[PDB]
């Protein structure tokens, strides 16, 4: 009975082709967007992406529709389908311990989605500065494997892992073998036994080593791996092999890799980024009460054919100030009454 | 001094003298240039008698445009160059059109309105890249001194119109396409029951509608951003900046549409 029309003043963000990028986040490296001043739909979001499980918290499923915000925060990584049951609201185990961390006290949705393996990557960036400084490179990993960590820890601005050549000149025994350690950082707390025995992960005391067990907050990064100070040895250039603590788990079911995407609402009932679902919803005119680019009235429509309409000119007013027809901007279709 | 921002210092000198010089180009309004369309309507073979927001037939133009190589003055942004934004402006633009190894582009100054230029309130910025017009109605925080950078031929200020870390709460966000070998363009700008509405056009032809934006303040003051270029001048070419702007009033018009819908014939009810 109501024919709603009218042309959007803020343009669309496109969630689903975000969340469908060929470039796939890790849990590790989980990566975000802030959605903002425009328009998002729940129905064409459930239809275009493979929606395989979907819940939320602290607010309703109907609320979401219709209702405005202000920023949407989109924390997505692809699913280490080994651990699934550590995504618990509330865990506290592999997964969020050295992850993205769910969010709790606002309004927060959890969704989780199959997309297809076919010409997908998997990005395993390790975004730690500390880590790049001391000679990382990558984890020479192969396709549809995820990387993620269970220990996190932290070091200072002037930490140098790998000891000055002096330093371990001086203890004759129990000397860490370590390349020269670079300037403008203080070298490591060290016959002198150094700290951290055996490795920074396992410890008899965690007083006696500098790194400290970090844990991982609401859109808070793990600051890095615990990277062995006396495996090291070039400026410090450390192996591969020296980078522990962390872990690999395919993707691969029914053929299809598994995503995860925490979805939080910031400006609750207020903003500008309101969805579209409530208003668009049968978007069919049938040849009725009307709503058109803010012009209500009611008649009826019917099919004619028509060419004189430019590029900005919707609708068709007489020189009396009456509307007798007007163009649809989703179907290009003339109706006139 | 348009906003209350600290942007920088390096260059800031003052004046004693730049007047905006008057055009002896009278209004003409019979060949449908100095009117616009209706928003989205369209009429065949009719006149309509409409009673909106028009330029005074037969007036003059006032030159706000302000070039700049090396330093830029405070009087530049001080009155009368702020003028009252009372109902509406109507502005015609001269397309600089520069030649880099033989190809053409686009150039020409950007346009701010608001109110008191604070992020607590709303402001609107139309700003021309190369073929684009960026339409933007935010809560931008207004530099002090803000002046648009060239990005055709290099400048050794940098471009300085709003500071902002994040994306501020935006109403209205759009981009239209324009021709780039053009002459002059033209804008029309006004405001009515707190809804802001604007139309430009390429040719000497009405302009076209591009939006109505309702925000329920009152717009105070339009400024025309200065440009800093290195190679518009006297010593390298001979073409330069020529932004006229007419203030607008509440009148009647009679437009003429054909059989089409273009306009033909306009005319004004002050003989
Ligand atoms: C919205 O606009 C207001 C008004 O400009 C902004 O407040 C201003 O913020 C700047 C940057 O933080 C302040 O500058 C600082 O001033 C202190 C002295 O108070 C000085 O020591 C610093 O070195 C710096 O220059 C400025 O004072 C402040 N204005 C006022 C009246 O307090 C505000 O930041 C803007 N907000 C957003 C989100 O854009
Ligand atoms: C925007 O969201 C609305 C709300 O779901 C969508 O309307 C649904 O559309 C599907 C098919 O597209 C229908 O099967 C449903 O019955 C519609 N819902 C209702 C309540 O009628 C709408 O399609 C979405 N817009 C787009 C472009 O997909
Ligand atoms: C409705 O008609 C317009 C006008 O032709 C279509 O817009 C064109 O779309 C094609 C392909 O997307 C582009 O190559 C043209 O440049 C567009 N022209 C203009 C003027 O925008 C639009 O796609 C049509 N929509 C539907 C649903 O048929
Ligand atoms: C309107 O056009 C401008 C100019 O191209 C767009 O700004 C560009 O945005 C992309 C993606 O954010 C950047 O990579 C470019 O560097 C930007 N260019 C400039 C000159 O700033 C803007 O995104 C367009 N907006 C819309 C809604 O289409
Ligand atoms: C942009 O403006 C130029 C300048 O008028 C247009 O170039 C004209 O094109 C017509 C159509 O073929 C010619 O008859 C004129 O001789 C051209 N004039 C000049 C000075 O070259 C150009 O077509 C316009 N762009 C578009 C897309 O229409
Ligand atoms: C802009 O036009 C003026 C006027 O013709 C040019 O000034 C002349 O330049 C030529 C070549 O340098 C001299 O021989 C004349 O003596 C100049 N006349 C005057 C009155 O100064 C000027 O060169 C042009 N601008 C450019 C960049 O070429
Ligand atoms: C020829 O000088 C221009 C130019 O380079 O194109 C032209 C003109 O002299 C002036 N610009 C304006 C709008 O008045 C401007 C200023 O006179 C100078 O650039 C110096 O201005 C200040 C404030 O120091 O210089
Ligand atoms: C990659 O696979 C997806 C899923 O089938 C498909 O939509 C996309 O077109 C493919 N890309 C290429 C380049 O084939
Ligand atoms: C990665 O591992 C494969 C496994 O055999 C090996 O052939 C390859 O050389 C390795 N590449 C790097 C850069 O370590
Ligand atoms: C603006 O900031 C600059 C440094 O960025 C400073 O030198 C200048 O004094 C400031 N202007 C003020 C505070 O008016
Ligand atoms: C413009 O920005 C660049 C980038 O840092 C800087 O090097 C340059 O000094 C800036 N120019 C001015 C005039 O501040």
């Amino acid at each position: 009975a109501t024919v709603y029309r009218r042309i959007p003043n803020l343009p669309d963000c496109d969630i689903d082709n975000w969340l469908n990028n060929v470039s796939v986040p890790s849990p590790l490296n989980w990566e975000r967007r802030i959605f903002s001043n425009c328009n998002f739909n729940l129905s064409t979001l459930l239809r275009l992406v493979h929606v395989d499980s979907f819940s939320c918290n602290n607010l309703d499923k109907s609320k979401i529709f219709g209702s405005c915000f202000n920023s949407i925060t989109v924390d997505k990584f692809a699913i280490p389908n080994r651990r699934r049951d550590d995504l618990q609201l509330g865990s506290s185990g592999f997964l969020q311990s050295s992850n993205y961390k769910i969010d709790i006290s606002s309004s927060s949705c959890q969704l989780y989605y199959s997309l297809p393996l076919v010409n997908v990557t998997i990005n395993n960036f390790n975004p730690s500065s500390w880590n790049r400084r001391y000679g990382f490179g990558s984890f020479n990993l192969s396709s549809y494997d995820v990387v993620y960590s269970d220990h996190c820890f932290s070091v200072n601005s002037d930490f140098c892992p790998c000891a000055d050549p002096s330093v371990v000149n001086s203890c004759a025994k129990s000397k860490p073998p370590s390349a020269i350690c670079p300037a403008g950082t203080k070298y490591r707390h060290c016959w002198c036994r150094c700290s951290c025995l055996p490795d920074p992960i396992s410890t008899y005391s965690p007083n006696t080593c500098p790194q400290k067990k970090v844990v991982v907050g609401i859109g808070e990064h793990c600051p890095g791996l615990g990277i062995n100070e006396e495996k090291c040895g070039s400026s410090c250039f450390c192996s591969p092999d020296a980078f522990l603590g962390w872990s690999f788990d395919s993707c691969i079911s029914n053929n299809r890799c598994n995503i995860f995407s925490n979805f939080i609402f910031n400006g609750i009932n207020s903003g500008t980024t309101c969805s579209n679902d409530l208003l668009y919803s049968n978007t069919e005119i049938s040849t009725v009460n009307y709503d058109l680019y803010g012009i209500t009235g009611q008649g009826i429509f019917k099919e004619v054919s028509a060419a004189y309409y430019n590029n900005w000119q919707n609708l068709l007013y007489d020189s009396n100030g009456n509307i007798i027809g007007f163009k649809d901007f989703l179907t290009n279709k003339t109706y006139t009454i």
